[PDB]
């Protein structure tokens, strides 16, 4: 996790890649940008103070702007890999390899709590009609197939609503956690630079005060650009999990609902084939077979 709060004591605080090191020691701030850790801890080369600040900003920029993708997760355009270390999301056997952990686990790795996404078996529809009038039989069939359609629409809404309430919320939390993590980094680096500027006494000290006073603006500009990548990553990851993992589970139960419902309907028709002409039956058979062979695609609002 974000290891608490940068000390207000105005001492020489350094950066660490150990979360434990940061919890125990007040003068140590957890960070997940290695080139920043090195630059900040190393300190300035001689009186080249201005170049030290400028390096910290460049390295902060290169580190926080990093992004990649995974071909098999075709609907996530933006993956920000340092989220793993920022949020202490680690997978056993993938230490230092968040991106490889994500290739094998999937976006589900990002969630604090894996949710259960299996669905109950979806009971086949039934048919009550005992009349033998032809028009009441055709309508009974036409209602059946309309009820069959709705079942797909209903189960989809149900999975989308579970997702909105228990899965999407976890991803959005991750955004807000990264937002606080990145503000923390920006404040820690600002506190270190200011401390070192106070001690600095080089001949350009007055000249460079404007640029050093622009540090927080500059770093927040970079954090905001990283947050744009990160929110896109969380948005695309959340939707990917809904549209694949959670809805594949619905599609699985509904295809089985379909085989059972078709069989219920086939038997109803056969029992009432006295009352319908060979000509009409040739058409219902193939209408039914094609309605049940074309599955209902997922969509939501």
């Amino acid at each position: 996790l974000y290891a608490q709060k940068s000390p207000t004591t105005l001492q020489r605080i350094t950066m660490t890649n150990s979360v434990d090191d940061a919890l125990i020691n007040s003068t140590k701030i957890y960070s997940y940008f290695p080139s920043v850790i090195s630059k900040v801890n190393q300190g300035a080369q001689g009186i080249l103070f201005l170049q030290w600040v400028r390096d910290i900003i460049d390295d902060f920029t290169n580190e926080s702007s990093q992004k990649t993708t995974i071909d098999k997760i075709s609907d996530v355009s933006t993956i920000v890999p340092y989220i793993g270390p920022a949020l202490n999301i680690v997978k056993q056997g993938y230490e230092g390899n968040f991106i490889g952990a994500l290739e094998t686990t999937g976006v589900v790795l990002l969630l604090e709590y894996i949710p259960e996404i299996t669905l109950p078996v979806i009971a086949a529809l039934s048919i009550a009609e005992s009349s033998t009038q032809k028009e009441k039989i055709i309508k009974t069939i036409d209602n059946f197939l309309e009820k069959r359609y709705e079942k797909w629409i209903e189960v989809y809404k149900l999975v989308k609503a579970k997702w909105l309430g228990t899965v999407n919320t976890q991803f959005q939390k991750r955004s807000y956690q990264m937002y606080r993590s990145l503000e923390y980094q920006v404040d820690a680096i600002k506190k270190i630079i200011d401390y070192e500027y106070k001690i600095y006494s080089g001949p350009d000290k007055e000249q460079i005060a404007d640029e050093i006073n622009n540090l927080k603006n500059k770093l927040e500009e970079k954090a905001n650009k990283a947050m744009i990548n990160i929110n896109i990553f969380m948005r695309e990851s959340s939707r990917s999990f809904l549209v694949n993992q959670m809805i594949n589970e619905a599609k699985k139960q509904l295809l089985e609902f379909d085989t059972q419902s078709k069989n219920i309907l086939m038997q109803y028709i056969k029992a009432n084939s006295k009352f319908i002409g060979i000509t009409e039956l040739k058409k219902l058979e193939s209408k039914i077979n094609k309605v049940f062979s074309t599955p209902i695609p997922f969509s939501y609002s």
